[PDB]
């Protein structure tokens, strides 16, 4: 082992940093989060520093490195771009056996300051000793990537639970699965998030009454439009504690391959109704169900459907909402879907009753049909029917945010004709903004 | 944060054990791994404490608690079962100003003890404070399962490389184009672990020989609506790894601390537009990473567009990546679906403020929800423009403040109470209208 890591309680101790640019600004806003009582010695300050002493939250002392300053002091950091300097300090530390950390030169004095992940009271720390800071990076990312926002809640009540959880659970087992259940409860996680204490009290006697063996839950996902890159990272999480995870043909592999293969998967991929049941049953048999949908939800998903059979029921769900088509299709295909005075709105529409074309039809609009390959000729012809400029961009995205993406595009009387040369799934998008797409494409 | 976790070097650095069982050896064997130079000083020594002082691994005192054995210290760690003496070697370690863990206690004395992941070089600590032990736990068999025992020597040879990469590359960003292809090279990290040099040397010189880019980038990244959750995992790579992040005050606190902690930050809240282009455009210049941070979605009445034609016009190569629009965030917390069955066929995402107007006819149609952005102030034209063009004046309203956050607040009502209900909120808010408001009833999940 090269370093012990350590977690320093800080809070109204006496810390030093030699230094007043950039380097020292973002060590000095680390050990002002730890509650550091902070004095910052150096020739000059940029202005953040000189912010922070008018508000009163740390000490500065222009001029000279002054050893004296060490006097009291329990951790140091040089953060100099002058190597003389920082030696002085380390050299001053060393003598006082005050841990310093010199920030351009980690294997120069005593400590490191690692890649930290926050979720106080709950931290996480990584770092390899400086021969990798960009590992340590890497490793930090995956890791906040995981941990969900509000661990640390959790966290602080599971410890003034301690208490009951042992006289209820005899076994280390019993309790051990308790514990596992509880830190990945959605409801209890964010009913302490948002400070609504009497679902707490709720969740917290229906986590005691029930058994263990229990756990039901639906949570539906949007796993966004294709690329595993636009699942958000709460849907990331909720697929990585998924006992049975429901998805169909829209959801795309890259996404399919983040959910552990220890979960069991249903493909459903069939009338809406039997899916509705499917839901029903599983989390009725107490699993954590996810249902995974392409894009977002509750935009030409049905989400709405699924969760009014799982309301009638009494099984607790939420919702995750995805990247919806339109919005993957707009950034990675250089389209967006407002720019300056082009379009005063954006229309989301479908493709018994059918579509107002008059309303269609007016100007100032940003068109997006959703399952409208179909009915591309019908469209072209209505559109220009009813006063739409034949001059109108046009552009058809297929596998939007994919490695498969085609986009073909030109203006309304070609619309038509450009709709057989994709599949689906494929958007139609028609406004000026489509013009923008050979300056901003910058995507396959 | 509770604590700060630092990494110390305690090689040839004295550090005192107070204590003599099985507590105090699990310490000893930690701070001697560390290479610490250890006196232990217990009334009694369990034999593990023998086998190590005749190995001349540490120094046993065997007697009542010395204080004079802080003098030259470092770290104090209090192991008896005594809390009177854990307390005594805790002040006396203060006084000195000497970190000092009281392991029966972790929230009195100053560091506690983390558990640990070792892959070395590389190592994971984890704690939560002793709150909850079983949570560390948990999460240590995690990321046990999570990290390859391949990682050490990957880090390893890292660090036998660094002075040659610092030798060879002359930039910032090139040392670190290196560095994110060294780290995810599969076959290196193989052949490292089978001790395969040839293959080890063969890659690594390809690796050297490589052109690197030196450009500035521009990102353009969607923040979401607020709740840090919903950032996209290609969102977080690139905040992760930015130079520079220039973000709005419509980016929330929470989105912030994903930054990476190295990263200069600016603020362009409330700057006009071409304040933003111009300070993205020379950093960029710069040759920097650059991650132009913005609420909700990019392209969704975000002005993405004119930032991103100023780059194009000068040669910078950027790339957009799209976030959870307030409407799709607002919809799935207030528990107000988009669409729905027959309730909505189109949803239109409209702009409120604007110079010529709104065109009403096209707002009223039925079967639509109406989402407006930025429409606060014009809430009592909205609620006339669409009752004269024909809305119907129970149809449902809502109003979403601060969607997706632990502050969103929802009201409701009908359209005829669209503008005094605006009074009871302010920015950032939606306002939606249509059937779809109904459901909220049934639907709503999160709060209120
Ligand atoms: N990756 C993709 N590229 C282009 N269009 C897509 C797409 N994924 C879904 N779509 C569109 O969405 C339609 C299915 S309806 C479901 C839409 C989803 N809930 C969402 O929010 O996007 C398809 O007909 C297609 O037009
Ligand atoms: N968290 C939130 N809750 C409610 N409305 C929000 C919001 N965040 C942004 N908005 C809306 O967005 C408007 C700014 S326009 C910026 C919109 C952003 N690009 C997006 O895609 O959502 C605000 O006036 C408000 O109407
Ligand atoms: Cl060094
Ligand atoms: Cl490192
Ligand atoms: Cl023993």
């Amino acid at each position: 082992m090269d370093h012990l890591p350590i977690f320093c309680q800080l809070r109204d101790r006496d810390c030093l940093i030699v230094g007043g640019g950039d380097v020292a600004e973002r060590k000095a806003r680390l050990l002002l989060e730890a509650g550091a009582r902070l004095t910052v010695n150096a020739l000059t300050f940029i202005p953040q520093f000189t912010v922070w002493a008018n508000e009163g939250m740390l000490t500065l002392v222009e001029g000279p490195f002054d050893e004296t300053l060490l006097d009291s002091c329990w951790l140091a950091i040089a953060a100099t771009d002058d190597d003389t300097v920082n030696q002085r300090v380390s050299d001053a530390a060393e003598s006082r056996r005050i841990f310093c950390n010199v920030v351009d030169a980690p294997k120069a004095a005593s400590f490191i300051m690692p890649s930290i992940i926050d979720r106080s009271p709950l931290m996480v720390a990584v770092s390899a000793g400086g021969t990798s800071p960009v590992l340590a990076r890497l490793l930090r990312e995956k890791l906040e990537s995981l941990l969900p926002q509000h661990l640390g809640q959790v966290a602080r009540y599971a410890g003034q639970l301690r208490a009951r959880v042992k006289k209820q659970f005899a076994t280390m087992g019993e309790r051990r699965r308790f514990w596992e259940k509880f830190f990945v409860n959605d409801r209890l996680a964010q009913s302490l998030a948002n400070a609504d204490e009497k679902a707490v009290n709720a969740t917290t006697e229906r986590l005691f009454s029930e058994p263990l063996d229990h756990r039901g839950e639906v949570v539906l996902v949007g796993a966004g439009p294709g690329d595993a890159g636009l699942l958000t990272l709460k849907g990331l999480q909720q697929i990585q504690q998924a006992d049975i995870v429901v998805y169909d043909r829209l959801v795309s592999d890259d996404i399919m391959n983040l959910v552990r293969a220890d979960a069991d998967r249903v493909f459903v991929g069939v009338p809406q109704e039997e899916i509705n049941q499917i839901l029903l049953r599983e989390a009725q048999k107490g699993k954590r169900v996810v249902r995974l949908k392409g894009g977002d939800p509750f935009i030409f998903g049905r989400g709405g459907e699924e969760l009014e059979t799982l309301c009638h029921a009494g099984i607790p769900f939420s919702v995750v909402p995805g990247i919806t088509a339109a919005s993957g299709c707009s950034a990675y295909s250089g389209i967006p879907l407002t720019h300056r005075d082009y379009a005063q709105s954006v229309r989301l529409v479908t493709g018994g009753g059918e579509l107002d074309w008059e309303n269609l039809a007016a100007e100032k609009q940003t068109l997006v049909f959703y399952m409208g390959l179909n009915q591309a000729a019908t469209i072209q012809e209505k559109l220009i029917a009813f006063g739409m400029q034949a001059d109108m961009p046009v552009a058809l995205v297929e596998n939007g945010t994919s490695v498969k993406q085609r986009v073909v595009h030109g203006v309304l009387t070609q619309l038509g004709e450009l709709a057989q040369q994709v599949e689906s799934p494929a958007l139609i998008i028609v406004g000026r903004v489509v013009a923008l797409r050979d300056k901003l494409n910058w995507f396959s």
